[PDB]
């Protein structure tokens, strides 16, 4: 069965350890600017859809300025959107004319153009691929597509998954190295549970030509054999408010993905971007539930990043300056996510993240670790505590107001 390499192992590691990611969903759909499921929502002719395709020329696109806005917010990878639901291609393929290079008045593939910003900025970049695909005529139909006039309901699927399988080549070919494939649509055919999408051959495909990229799908089940992190979508692990997420919690990689606004692709009625403060407070509990956290932005059909969700990035690294090394090459600290905050650890230090908390003092549940040193991370004050029964109670200086109050504790062994 699966055995991933050592050069897998390696890059699980490495993306444990850079914790944030920036989602980018952008395609034809943000002409339309009412979200990327907006050909299916709206029962779109496929053929009247690709028109769109001639009037596409996002002018202020600036692959440069996109990635530095993104670093400046700490995060260390993108996880870009090569090919959605709508099945129009972000970058030039020879195996469908229906692609950025071929059919739109821009004639620039944008991918390569973000590939080589990544390089320059020492950004790792992931590629998000659509297993469906609502425009394709082999593509068979599940849940959705049913009503966009394509004549073939049943699809060619040895047609259509020869063409995921070459276009996947091009991706892992011509682009330098790639951080993660992050497959998406098998919900789709869960109606279907015979449905067979071929996925050991396909992990296989992608092991084969970079075994350090890192396979993912957002399948919202127990992880399949050839997946190298688990996806949890608008949710942390073991939790299920948005109702997306039910499945168990693997061993390994987990990361979870969530909007800055309400929706994926741009969205012209959507400008309710969370505050700063609620970012930050996703990315810490993320942290502290062992998993990364993938935040998304939809740019504009003109090619900027919207630019309140460019200030959020900026104020977002301005936290991250001061409080990174609380984050970055951690894992889920050893005390379980409680309602005033977190814990993350990284060698012998023990960060506890108070994000909401009323009173002077806190209790912590540590019995076997003693705590040898307890301080203030932000200027390294003391922190009074007292051994009790059932762990220490921390005395802290104030109330805590501050967006993260970190104090750190070194832990023996
Ligand atoms: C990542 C998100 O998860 C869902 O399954 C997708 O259909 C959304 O459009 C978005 O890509």
């Amino acid at each position: 069965k699966y055995q991933p390499t050592e050069a897998n192992l390696k890059a699980r590691s490495e993306f444990q350890d850079n914790k944030f990611g920036i989602f980018l969903h952008w395609g034809l759909y943000a002409m339309l600017a009412t979200g990327e499921w907006t050909m299916t929502n709206n029962n779109l002719n496929y053929k009247e859809y690709a028109k769109l395709a001639g009037g596409f020329y996002p002018s202020k696109f600036d692959a440069d300025k996109w990635v530095a806005a993104i670093k400046a917010s700490g995060a260390k990878y993108i996880c870009f959107t090569t090919r959605h639901h709508e099945g129009f291609s972000m970058f030039d393929t020879k195996y469908s004319d229906y692609n950025i290079v071929k059919a739109t008045p821009f004639k620039r593939d944008v991918v390569k153009e973000l590939a080589d910003a990544c390089a320059k900025h020492g950004i790792k970049l992931h590629f998000y691929y659509s297993h469906i695909d609502w425009y394709r005529e082999d593509a068979p139909q599940g849940r959705t597509g049913r009503r966009t006039g394509r004549p073939n309901p049943k699809g060619d699927w040895k047609s259509y998954y020869q063409f995921m399988n070459n276009q996947l080549t091009e991706l892992l070919t011509n682009y330098g190295p790639i951080g993660a494939i992050w497959f998406d649509g098998w919900w789709d055919q869960d109606i279907n549970p015979d449905f067979d999408w071929e996925l050991p051959e396909q992990y296989a495909l992608i092991h084969r030509l970079q075994p350090a990229c890192l396979v993912g799908n957002n399948h919202h089940q127990t992880p399949f054999a050839g997946e190298d992190i688990q996806i949890f979508e608008r949710d942390l692990p073991g939790e299920n408010t948005a109702g997306l997420s039910g499945q168990s919690v693997s061993h390994l990689p987990l990361e979870t993905c969530e909007t800055m606004n309400g929706m994926w692709g741009y969205k012209i009625t959507d400008q309710n971007y969370k505050s700063t403060k609620t970012l930050i407070h996703y990315l810490v509990k993320a942290a502290g539930k062992d998993a990364n956290l993938l935040m998304n932005i939809g740019p504009q059909p003109d090619g900027e990043l919207p630019e309140v969700a460019v200030q959020r990035l900026k104020e977002v690294g301005e936290w991250m300056s001061k409080y990174g090394e609380t984050i970055y090459g951690t894992r889920g600290g050893l005390v379980a996510p409680h309602d005033w905050g977190v814990t993350t650890q990284k060698g012998n230090k023990l960060y506890v993240h108070i994000l909401n908390l009323q009173d002077k003092a806190l209790f912590l549940p540590i019995v076997d670790k003693k705590v040898k040193k307890a301080v203030v991370f932000a200027d390294k004050t003391p922190v009074r505590f007292t051994k009790n029964k059932e762990g220490i109670v921390l005395e802290l200086a104030k109330v805590p107001t501050d967006v993260d109050y970190v104090v750190e504790l070194t832990i023996d062994d």
